[PDB]
């Protein structure tokens, strides 16, 4: 279960860690990916819960793209959570490398209120480009399930902290 966490509000926690290590520990029944539209987990969450799952989760996503096409900026799709959780909601912020929209950003987070519990990174943070502070204040405005955030960098993770 969820531990160390620091509340922020009625329900949104948070604590800096690595979103991996915490997956395989919690076991939670719901671990977010920082997803794209074409579920290619090359890198920052995304790559890292893929390599986590030996790759099992690009295999599993590449078939599901395969049926379904890509997924639109600000939505999401329940494939397996592999060997770090019971499902993975791939949830797509908007990239502002990229040029995207943030103002997708809050109906990214909207898709976390169909799970009443979830493990999940900041979405569009790292390596999407928009502002973490920003991301936490769309996050705490629009989800209203359980959402524990782990942050991994400390220094990002104390200036959320610190400025909330
Ligand atoms: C499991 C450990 C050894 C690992 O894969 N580290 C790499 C890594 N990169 C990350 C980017 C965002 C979030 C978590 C990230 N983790």
């Amino acid at each position: 279960s969820f531990s160390g966490y620091l509340k922020l509000t009625d329900n949104v926690y948070i604590k800096n860690a690595d979103i991996v290590e915490e997956a395989k520990k919690v076991k939670p029944t719901v671990v977010v990916n920082a997803a794209n539209v074409y579920l290619k987990h090359g890198g920052g969450v995304a790559g890292a819960l893929n390599k986590a799952t030996n790759n099992a989760m690009q295999v599993e996503s590449d078939d599901y793209i395969a049926t379904n096409g890509p997924l639109k900026v600000g939505g999401s799709c329940v494939l397996s959570g592999h060997n770090l959780a019971k499902h993975c909601l791939h949830v797509v912020g908007p990239n502002v490398n990229k040029g995207e929209d943030i103002q997708l950003l809050k109906s990214a987070y909207e898709n976390f209120n169909q799970h009443e519990v979830l493990l999940a990174p900041l979405l569009s943070a790292g390596i999407f480009g928009a502002d973490p502070i920003h991301s936490l204040r769309v996050c705490v405005d629009t989800v209203r399930t359980n959402v524990y955030l782990a942050v991994f960098d400390k220094n990002l993770y104390d200036k959320l902290v610190s400025s909330f």
